[PDB]
């Protein structure tokens, strides 16, 4: 676990000075000795290599993650398998794709065995090519790429969309819109949009291009997008929304236009964020099983880092929908 280097950093001296103190050099300022000795005791540094190696090794895993809540459960899920697998977790918050890609080349100088679990809200194509570099195998969690060379553990977004929209239809709505995150992202253009379309097709419903409004993942775009849809000639009576945060906007814009949300306009969102229970018509919304996704992820990774069979990439766990008050 612990090197000369670790000690020298911690006591703010050079490696050569930690050795000097390890070797009992007598002309080391004794304040220096003192601090270097306490750092040694404190960190648990042994000067004997055969002992230092004996206390250590064991198979470790980097985890790159944006950590509010639905992120936390994904963590717990990973942590819980590391724990019984007796592996170790390097966790690290990264948000900016610049922060994201450093962490990659970053913990990429990891340690014994090694492998990496990655989760981002979308994919850099850069990202698809840095993953492929790293010798250690990478598993995507709650992240897709269309780059289906990267093993991924997620829900079925397209079916989850489909399922979100189906409940609207089962409830009598003909005129149902979608409010998406940035379409460029495959969660959107390639899944929730498909599932939304298909839900409409399979019940022989019109698939208007104007019922599909693109937001930016903020609460406002959410608000803007309702303004737009509410200006349509025949207005939607129900709206699927690609994330919760935008959906709070959509409920609120409607409530600002005098519309009762269940009664004039049913709304459903995605992920089951803290916010879904922080609006008043409480947002019925799609629950990913994030604990499982991180667990199953960690296992997947493991079956790679050990080199074995089974199907990757297409690991899709089930989702469900928490029906709350923003549907009838």
């Amino acid at each position: 676990n612990v090197t000369i280097y670790d000690v020298a950093r911690e006591a703010s001296v050079s490696m050569a000075t930690v050795s000097r103190v390890v070797n009992g050099n007598p002309n080391v300022k004794p304040s220096t000795r003192k601090k270097v000795l306490e750092t040694i005791e404190r960190l648990g540094y042994r000067p004997n290599a055969v002992a230092r190696g004996l206390a250590s090794k064991t198979t470790t895993v980097g985890v790159i993650i944006p950590s509010n809540i639905f992120y936390a459960e994904l963590a717990r899920g990973i942590e819980d398998i590391a724990t019984m697998y007796k592996y170790n977790i390097i966790l690290s918050n990264s948000d900016q794709n610049q922060d994201k890609e450093l962490h990659l080349l970053n913990n990429m100088l990891g340690k014994q065995v090694d492998g990496i679990i990655f989760m981002s809200g979308n994919v850099t194509e850069e990202h698809v090519e840095e993953l492929k570099k790293s010798p250690v195998p990478v598993v995507l969690a709650a992240s897709i790429e269309s780059t289906n060379q990267i093993p991924s553990v997620t829900i079925d977004y397209e079916q989850a969309a489909f399922d979100a929209v189906q409940s609207l239809i089962d409830s009598g709505h003909k005129n149902i819109a979608f409010v998406s995150g940035t379409l460029e992202e495959p969660i959107n253009h390639a899944k929730k949009v498909k599932g939304y379309k298909r839900a409409l097709t399979e019940s022989g419903l019109p698939v208007r291009d104007s019922y599909i409004v693109e937001g930016d993942y903020t609460y406002d775009s959410g608000i803007e997008a309702v303004e737009k849809l509410l200006e349509e000639d025949e207005k939607p009576t129900a709206i699927f929304v690609g994330t919760d945060e935008m959906a709070l906007g959509v409920i609120h814009g409607a409530q600002d236009r005098g519309l009762n949300v269940p009664n004039d306009l049913e709304i459903i969102g995605f992920d089951n964020t803290r916010l879904s229970t922080m609006v008043r018509p409480q947002l019925t919304s799609v629950v990913q099983p994030m604990y499982d996704i991180g667990a199953v992820a960690m296992r997947l990774l493991t079956k790679y880092m050990n080199k074995e069979t089974v199907d990757s990439s297409i690991v899709q766990l089930p989702h469900r929908i928490e029906f709350r008050q923003s549907t009838k």
